[PDB]
DNA sequence: CGGTTACGGT
């Protein structure tokens, strides 16, 4: 394995990535994370700083990749993750949604078949520092 | 195998 920037990430791969938590959604059926590393990728959505009343505060454009998490990954995960954490996601999986847009999903696995993983990483480690460093161009 | 659209703020 091997880590990507998400500006290098396609659909329908397994990939590894660190990324800084931008949003997270709970719901009766998964949890979301809206997550970025301050690098472009073209299949991303293009957040709008126009939209009246949205909580979102940045990173603006295509920087952002929704992560959908199901079910073990759901329960851990849901009052834990938080909002501006760092975490690192490790061999997730990837696909195009109907308007073609990038997304990063994480099924239930039991069968321990694909070694998925997802934890927070402190803020001072050093892995994190070209996140930091690009956010510093945003802002 | 789910769930839909960049909000909502549960």
């Amino acid at each position: 394995d091997s880590f990507s920037l998400l500006s290098q990430i396609t659909p329908h791969q397994r990939c590894s990535f660190y990324a800084q938590v931008i949003k997270t959604w709970y719901s009766d059926k998964n949890f979301t994370l809206y997550v970025t590393d301050y690098t472009e990728n073209e299949l991303f959505f293009p957040m709008s700083p126009y939209t009246s009343s949205s909580r979102w505060r940045g990173p603006f454009g295509r920087f952002s990749i929704r992560c959908i998490l199901w079910d073990e990954h759901d329960f851990y995960c849901r009052n834990y993750i938080k909002e501006g954490d760092y975490v690192v996601m490790k061999n997730v999986r990837t696909k195009i949604d109907h308007l073609g847009y990038l997304e990063c999903i994480l099924h239930g696995d039991s069968a321990k078949r694909y070694n998925m993983s997802i934890e927070k990483v402190d803020s001072e480690e050093p892995e994190l520092n070209e996140i930091k460093s690009r956010k510093r161009l945003y802002v």
